[PDB]
């Protein structure tokens, strides 16, 4: 029951990074952009259900700075921002702290479930937290249902409503606003569904809104089949967004519907190497000039579901842009190094356009330009196989990112693109169980 089925788990985390970026307004100096060493640690209590109907979850984490270079930018998203509320953010520093990231009543009744309080989305909608080591947190509620039809498939759906949020690098919640940071968005809500036909074919879709401002869409089809005894997995994904401000004010983001479509393939070869081939295509006409999967435009103010992630620094999400990604991860078990893996990946993207109009354009703004970007990354991972520290993981990731233009960072009507970088991340993740 509620006591007997309780669990208490957590982890200790270590992160060290060095990233530099080209300033094409001072020669082309690769200047320090991030340089810090930071710890996290968390405790997560999840109760059982009294009478199979009522429970409680409570979880908290701390972040402790260890080193930071004076030229490191802020916030680094592993420590806490010195600005506790997202809409106060002024980019001037980072700090240590303790955050309550889960605190919720949970309910079950037949096929129905619900959660309320300080929560993460967990069902079928398109709301989502940001993830660092730990997730961001919404103030609100979600309810959903699950119906199993045996071999004929299974249906799930849910609805969530929220009026405040905090990213994992913010110690306090803030409300929602339009692009101007002052016109109120009273709530975000979303409804979605999933149908699993139990033949490896699965459909998902969802709709969301930011009150008075943005309508958001999500749809995904996936399928897998065996090729030579091993599954090839495929998916088609659609993300869309439309706004309700088209007067050419600061709050006017998109002309028409903006969207991102994607195709993915995955396959494990010779039972030893995981291969990925993926591509994306974006349309984002209007003042902003890039696609967002979240329903509020300001950095850190909320997040939305996005199943595409290439860990190659850029978002590759500019108006018109096409991108293709290839990744390989090689399991070294047959060299008798079980738990050891090495990888490499590459991206090439073309046809990236800027915003279609600008109110105070800069020297470099050219409505009809197109640009390109590319990147490649290397990866090394080791997970402890047995003993006291079984499952503790060490990871090293290197990216080299190349902007194929001379436009300075964030300039030219390309408001989400920055300049060439080199990035190195080292992390350690050490989970534990108390009971
Ligand atoms: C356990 O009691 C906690 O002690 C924390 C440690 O003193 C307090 O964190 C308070 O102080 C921390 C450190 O200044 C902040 O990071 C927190 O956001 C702030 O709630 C917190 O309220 C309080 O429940
Ligand atoms: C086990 C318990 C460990 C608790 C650690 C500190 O928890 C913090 O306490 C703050 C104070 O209660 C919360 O601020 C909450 O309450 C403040 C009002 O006092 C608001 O300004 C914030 O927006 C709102 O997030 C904050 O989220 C939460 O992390
Ligand atoms: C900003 O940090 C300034 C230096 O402060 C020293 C950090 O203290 C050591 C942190 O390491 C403790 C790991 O648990
Ligand atoms: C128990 O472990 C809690 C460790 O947390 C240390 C708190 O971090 C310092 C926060 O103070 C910084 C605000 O000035
Ligand atoms: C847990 C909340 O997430 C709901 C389902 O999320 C989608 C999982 O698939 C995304 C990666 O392909
Ligand atoms: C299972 O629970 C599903 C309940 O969903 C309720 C739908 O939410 C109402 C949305 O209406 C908002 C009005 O704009
Ligand atoms: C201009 C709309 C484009 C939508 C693209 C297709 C996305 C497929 O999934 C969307 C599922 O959403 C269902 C719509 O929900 C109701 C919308 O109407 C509500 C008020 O306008
Ligand atoms: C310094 C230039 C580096 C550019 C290298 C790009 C690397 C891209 O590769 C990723 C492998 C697939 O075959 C194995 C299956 O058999
Ligand atoms: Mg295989
Ligand atoms: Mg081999
Ligand atoms: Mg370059």
């Amino acid at each position: 029951g509620f006591i007997d089925d309780s669990t208490l788990t957590g982890g200790i985390y270590y992160w060290q990074r060095e990233r530099d970026r080209k300033d094409v307004t001072d020669g082309d100096k690769y200047k320090t952009n991030l340089s810090h060493s930071t710890w996290n640690a968390n405790l997560d209590f999840q109760s059982g259900y009294a009478a199979d109907m009522f429970g409680l979850d409570i979880a908290a984490f701390t972040a402790i700075e260890m080193a930071e270079n004076g030229d490191s930018s802020h916030p680094n998203e592993i420590a806490f921002s010195k600005s506790n509320k997202a809409y106060d953010e002024d980019w001037s520093g980072d700090k240590s702290g303790i955050s309550l990231y889960k605190a919720a009543a949970k309910f079950k009744y037949g096929p129905v479930w619900a959660r309320a309080g300080y929560i993460q989305p967990t069902g079928q909608t398109l709301l989502a937290p940001h993830w660092s080591f730990m997730p961001g947190t919404y103030q609100g509620a979600e309810a959903g249902a699950n119906f199993d039809y045996g071999d004929a498939g299974a249906l799930s759906f849910s609805y969530m409503w929220t009026n405040e949020y905090k990213a994992p690098w913010h110690l306090e919640m803030d409300e929602f606003y339009q692009n101007d940071k002052t016109t109120k968005v009273d709530y975000l809500h979303s409804f979605g569904a999933k149908y699993d036909f139990k033949n490896n074919f699965v459909l998902e879709a969802a709709f969301g809104q930011a009150e008075g401002y943005i309508d958001q869409y999500f749809a995904k089809a996936s399928y897998k089949f065996d090729i030579a005894g091993s599954p090839l997995t495929t998916s088609y994904q659609f993300y869309g967004t439309r706004d309700k401000v088209d007067d050419r004010s600061v709050n006017d983001l998109y002309d028409g519907t903006a969207w991102l479509q994607a195709l993915t393939f995955g396959y494990r070869a010779a039972d030893v190497v995981d291969l990925r081939l993926e591509g994306t295509w974006v349309k984002a006409d209007g003042q902003q000039g890039y696609f967002l999967q979240r329903m509020t435009p300001t950095y850190a103010s909320s997040n939305g579901r996005l199943d595409i992630w290439w860990d190659n620094r850029s978002d590759f999400n500019a108006n018109g842009e096409k991108a293709v990604f290839f990744g390989a991860m090689y399991d070294l078990k047959n060299w008798n190094l079980p738990g050891f893996a090495i990888g490499a990946s590459y991206v090439y993207a073309w046809d990236a356009k800027p915003a279609t109009w600008q109110s105070n354009p800069d020297a470099y703004y050219d409505k009809n330009r197109t640009i390109e970007e590319s990147a490649y990354s290397l990866d090394a991972v080791y997970t402890i196989q047995d003993g006291r520290a079984k499952g503790t993981m060490f990871k090293l990731h290197f990216t080299e990112y190349d902007n194929h233009s001379d436009i300075p960072s964030w300039g030219g009507g390309y408001g989400n693109i920055f300049q060439d970088e080199r990035d190195v991340k080292f992390m350690v993740i050490a989970p534990f169980t108390i009971f």
